[PDB]
């Protein structure tokens, strides 16, 4: 590795990633946020990740919770942190003052401080120290350079003593100076800024890693999601265009399609079903899942507009029996509002799932329906997400969009994803005779033929019926097309007069 | 209730951000539907004839079945039409039946077969030889069949 | 924020009534509502005949039009 | 016809009937006279119409 600085893993997922790494030993890393923001969970996560993975112990200073507290609360995450203090791995040194005290003490108790952490650190044999909330500590009665001050004397003993610190800070403007005094900034070598943003009611949380001196890292703000296991960070700009591609082929689980795709789409793919409300992409996507179970491999159908017993209503009144694909452990159906969530979050339930069931193949019915309030780049970042996972991970995908406007839509997607794609699969109402008619159009396939006709299709209970093209036709995307005759009548069975039986016999 | 109507969402959707009404949309939405209570709602689209889209607000997604009223001009004339856009489980009529309006309520009739763009709101109205081919004065191939 | 657990995340409406403080985690509702095949009428025979025999009990039905079109009438 | 004229429409009437043509009509001195309908026309809704003059059945 071409880095000039060593680094230590934090074994926080993503972290390393952006960070280059880890973080750079025998140095301190700033790591500040608004309240709530998942300081203190990242540097417990730190020393716990430390503990357990390299057995290297470590020393927590927390100056305001509680010993007891924050090992109750790491329960949270399912840590042990009390047998860990036990074995004499972790140790938590309270710094925190009481609930019955007096008034001054912020300087050499900052050297009480330093002589009393090397004392930890040295019994312990420690490698890794976190030190919560500093804020704090000074947060007696200081101004600015007297912080300044302070703080560069403790992360230079802590250098010498040769530790590798994480130091938590308070902010209270989400976008504003770094942390409080506007001194921590540039007093320590690198700097984290974990954010908690709000913005249109929902909260997003982000890491971004400002400063490393020495190495680099990336750059910007990477959105985070703090669950049972903590903290969880998607590196969406690290993800690598790497992707295997096969040529093997799969049913979309109506065969007229399959000739129209020349074969079938792509084992290896990403397709896209575009069409205005009520065309049917629907349709498809559960004719796609019973396919996968009908041929014995594992799906999931993540719908974000129907619920789990309408379904299952409408996909029995077009035959198949989702009841059955459940049972038989094949199929996977999820259901969840769009508002119910943040992107991220989505994200991440998505990817959760597809490791608990490892399906051969997915659906998102509506991305269209995620894509309801967030902003088109938030949006986009996420369909490269679940997009590029799939396309990795070789598990084929067939995603939803219904567009805006029924009949004469300009653009496949009003989100423009259609680069993003592989197959797109086009559904569209056309105006004949009075009537509302569909059509189902290959629109493009990236390794194949494909037909490139624009078939007019019925739905029945059997399903899908993908008829012929219509070929006397003009204006045929305008949506209310134009009739014009070099013929019709031409051949196909003219033949008159009496051509037909009846229901008696024939 | 057994059965609930809002008369105009579309009315509700004045002022309000559309995130802010979609949100009260899905509210009132899965209220009724986890309650087991049919609703119908109403929308009045911003423009009359040639609506390009079903809901201005977005909100088609969220409902299970779609009833489209819109005008179109006939020989000078303001008529009206039906039209069953989608229906969720069903098989619905996907004819755009035009529709009168009397004391009785509402009479649908049949369906423009005639005529060319109708969804814009002013059809092209379009027989010009209906289909019983340039030859209604079928030849004359028939000249023998009949005798002395 | 809740040191030690969970919790939805984000801003919830609520209302102040006779009944103290009423909030509606528009977020928390699940997608599991019930679904029947049973239908019902429209108040409109013919309607329901073009609706292949009715609205669906279990259902959102949307009546879209110009001003003028007879919303109000369905 | 290279004419700007004018039609008057009763759109919308919430408890009656009201016509459904839309009635060309001229201004005078005496105020407002309501004539016919453009019976023979495509698209006036859209301002700029269409004669059919349809070749009728033609026979
Ligand atoms: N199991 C869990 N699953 C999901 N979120 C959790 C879980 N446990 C805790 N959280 C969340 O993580 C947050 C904890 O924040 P944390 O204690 O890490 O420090 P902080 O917010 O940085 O600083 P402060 O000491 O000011 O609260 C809580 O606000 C809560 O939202
Ligand atoms: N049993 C059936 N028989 C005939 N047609 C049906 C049947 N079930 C559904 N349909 C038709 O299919 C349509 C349903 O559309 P579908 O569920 O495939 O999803 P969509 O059009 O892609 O998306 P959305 O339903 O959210 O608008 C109905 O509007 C209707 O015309
Ligand atoms: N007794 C009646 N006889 C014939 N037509 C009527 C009668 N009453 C109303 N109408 C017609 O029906 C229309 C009334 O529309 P309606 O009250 O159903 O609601 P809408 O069109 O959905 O919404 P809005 O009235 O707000 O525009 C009138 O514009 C008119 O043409
Ligand atoms: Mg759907
Ligand atoms: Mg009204």
């Amino acid at each position: 590795e071409h880095q000039a600085i060593a680094k230590m893993r934090t074994m926080i997922e993503g972290f390393d990633d952006i960070s280059h790494g880890g973080l750079p030993i025998g140095r301190s890393t700033l790591v500040s946020g608004t309240s709530g923001t998942g300081k203190t969970l990242f540097s417990i996560q730190f020393l716990y990740n430390g503990i357990i993975e390299f057995d290297e112990p470590g020393v927590f200073v927390t100056f305001e919770e509680t010993p007891q507290d924050i090992i109750k609360n790491a329960r949270s995450f399912g840590w042990d942190l009390a047998k860990l203090v036990d074995e004499g791995k972790l140790f938590i040194l309270d710094a925190s003052p009481d609930p019955e005290g007096q008034e001054v003490v912020g300087g050499f108790d900052l050297s009480a401080l330093i002589e009393r952490i090397n004392y930890a650190i040295q019994k312990y044999r420690a490698r890794r120290v976190s030190i919560d909330s500093v804020t704090s500590v000074f947060q007696q009665y200081d101004a600015s350079s007297v912080v300044r001050r302070e703080l560069f004397r403790l992360v230079a003993r802590l250098k010498q003593i040769g530790a590798t610190t994480v130091m938590t800070t308070e902010r209270i403007e989400e976008y504003g100076p770094i942390a409080r005094y506007g001194v921590e900034e540039f007093v320590s070598d690198n700097v984290v800024i974990l954010r908690n943003v709000l913005e249109g009611e929902r909260r997003r949380r982000t890491l971004e890693i400002l400063k490393l001196r020495g190495t680099s890292h990336m750059k910007g703000e990477y959105p985070f999601t703090i669950t049972d296991h903590g903290i969880n960070i998607f590196p969406l700009g690290a993800m690598r265009l790497t992707q295997r591609s096969s040529n093997v082929r799969v049913s979309s689980g109506v065969v007229r399609l399959d000739e129209m795709c020349g074969g079938g789409f792509f084992k290896d793919s990403i397709i896209l079903a575009t069409g205005a409300t009520g065309t049917g992409k629907t349709l498809l996507v559960s004719r796609f899942v019973e396919n996968a179970c009908a041929n014995k491999e594992r799906a999931i159908l993540f719908a974000y507009e129907e619920s789990r017993a309408q379904l299952l209503r409408n996909a029995y009144s077009w035959g198949m029996d989702f009841e059955e694909m459940e049972r038989q452990n094949l199929l996977k159906i999820v259901c969840a509002y769009p508002e119910s969530a943040g992107l991220e979050d989505h994200l991440q339930i998505i990817k959760s799932e597809i490791n608990d069931f490892k399906p051969a193949r997915i659906a998102i019915d509506s991305l269209s329906a995620l894509a309801r309030g967030v902003s088109n780049n938030a949006f986009r970042q996420f369909v490269i997400g679940v997009t590029g996972y799939a396309k990795q991970e070789e598990i084929t995908g067939l995603f939803t969009n219904t567009s805006d406007q029924f009949m004469g839509a300009h653009s496949i997607t009003d989100s423009h994803i259609s680069t993003i794609t592989d197959t797109i699969i086009l559904l569209q109402y056309v105006e004949i005779r009075g009537e509302m008619s569909r059509a189902i159009n290959v629109f493009k396939m990236r390794g194949s033929w494909h037909d490139k006709a624009i078939r007019e299709f019925m739905i029945s209970d059997k399903g899908p019926d993908i008829k012929d093209s219509f070929r006397n036709f003009e204006r045929i995307i305008s949506g209310s097309p134009t009739r014009i005759t070099v013929d019709e009548k031409s051949e196909l069975s003219r033949i008159v007069r009496g051509v037909q039986e009846k229901g008696p016999e024939s």
